[PDB]
């Protein structure tokens, strides 16, 4: 499998979970079904979303690591799918919320080769791959803001921050591409108990570093060994390199 | 003028304001155009969504107070408009964003009598009038959680806090529709510069409040004698009845 394979499976992923997810009323999609292998609850909108998502993936040769079914399969291209990012806001109708895929050639996030992001509510694609990172088709990049006093998405503010706005929209895949984009000129998860899965947030940092932003753990270290499994957790620092280290010594 | 014209109006302005926007790119959108009266930049995005509203509103007898052009006219109906809240999102394709709108029969809170507020990029329709408060035609009200391990957007988290989760979409009026409809347990906009301003908030609180939603300024105040002008300024603790209390004493 390579790139344009992936690309192509993406978007097959992207149509079908769409359909499944715009059909389904909002009491529907709130509703819990099961316990998902996460350890939280599975609603409809997520299993519907999965099975579409898995039905496509079923019949390629990869290991899935997914939220609601856990990982399966044994292939040899790792799969870090988040079926349904922003559930919350999905029940609520509220239109941030997005199906992400990171591929990979193991089972660490370092052998990465794309990455993809898709608005289940707007139709809005973000994707990245050797050729760069993409919005709707178009090359995008991070912005170059040099200055604290910015505007950053972030889990949590804690404290007083310098920022000129903050933001937290409840899907991290999707609020990775805003910061990707240049939409937003930083995302910090920076929550003492490591709340982010691997699915949650490995699609959205490749797009991000291949959109040039410098994208690591807490104390700048590289997110290149975490592992395509249940258990990683990550917290994330990312902004352009210019701002990067500044954010670090913030939030010491 | 009544509920229902008022109604009425609205709804044509949404119309104008809604196409106005969709056919405006984001590099379109995003550019400075001016100085607003209220001392901020006015985007193309606010400025044509601005025009598009006022076009409506000079044909009625009201005195109309907005964010970019300030107050206008003389008539007996106060109107406090903000043609486009969320404007940062708009700009950057982020669909939350709203035109908002609360008539009152004085130029204080106290006496409104409608408010409305339209999300221009997914067309949902907020209002509230002597029956009730709506969205999408059908009835809502606030939720009736009572506990503070709860859903809140709040403006701003800086220290630590017992929520079960803390949004912030950069849009009042649409938010304080999401606590209207039970999405979010509560809205507190708590930043001690005191930021809002009346347009911004005084529909999203008209409706909140006719949804069964207590609302108030930071230390429990009434918040009827804030005032249709371009100098005033809001704080807001807003939720149900029994958690309205324990969110005062929580951010005392
Ligand atoms: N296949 C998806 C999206 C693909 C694309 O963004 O082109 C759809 O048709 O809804
Ligand atoms: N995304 C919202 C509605 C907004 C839209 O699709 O334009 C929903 O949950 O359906
Ligand atoms: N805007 C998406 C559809 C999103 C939805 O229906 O929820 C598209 O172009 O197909
Ligand atoms: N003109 C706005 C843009 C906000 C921003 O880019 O941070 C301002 O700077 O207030
Ligand atoms: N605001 C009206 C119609 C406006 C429109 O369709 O653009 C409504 O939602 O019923
Ligand atoms: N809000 C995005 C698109 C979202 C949608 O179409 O639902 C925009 O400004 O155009
Ligand atoms: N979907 C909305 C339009 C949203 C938009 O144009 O931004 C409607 O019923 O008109
Ligand atoms: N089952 C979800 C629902 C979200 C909520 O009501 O807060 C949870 O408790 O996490
Ligand atoms: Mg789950
Ligand atoms: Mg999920
Ligand atoms: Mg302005
Ligand atoms: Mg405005």
């Amino acid at each position: 499998m390579d790139e344009r394979d992936a690309l192509r499976i993406s978007r097959e992923i992207a149509g079908e979970v769409r359909k499944a997810i715009a059909s389904m009323p909002l009491r529907e999609r709130v509703k819990d079904v099961g316990m998902g292998k996460d350890g939280t609850p599975t609603k409809a909108a997520d299993r519907v979303a999965e099975d579409a998502a898995l039905e496509i993936l079923r019949k390629e040769r990869v290991t899935v690591v997914t939220e609601e079914s856990g990982v399966l399969g044994e292939g040899d291209v790792f799969v870090a799918l988040d079926p349904l990012d922003g559930t919350f806001n999905a029940t609520r109708g509220i239109p941030v919320y997005s199906v992400s895929l990171c591929f990979s050639y193991s089972d660490k996030l370092k052998d990465a080769f794309f990455g993809y992001v898709y608005n289940l509510a707007t139709g809005d694609e973000y994707y990245a791959d050797s050729s760069g990172a993409y919005r709707n088709g178009e090359r995008i990049e991070v912005s170059d803001a040099e200055e604290l006093y910015c505007n950053a998405i972030i889990y949590y503010p804690d404290r007083k921050f310098p920022f000129k706005r903050m933001r937290i929209f409840g899907s991290a895949a999707t609020e990775l591409c805003f910061f990707a984009d240049g939409s937003f000129d930083c995302f910090l998860d920076i929550r003492p108990g490591k709340m982010l899965r691997i699915y949650d947030a490995a699609a959205g940092v490749f797009i991000a570093e291949k959109a040039g932003g410098k994208v690591t753990e807490l104390d700048g270290e590289s997110l290149g060994n975490k592992k395509f499994d249940m258990q990683e957790r990550l917290n994330i620092v990312a902004a352009n390199e210019k701002l990067h280290p500044k954010l670090l010594e913030l939030i010491k």
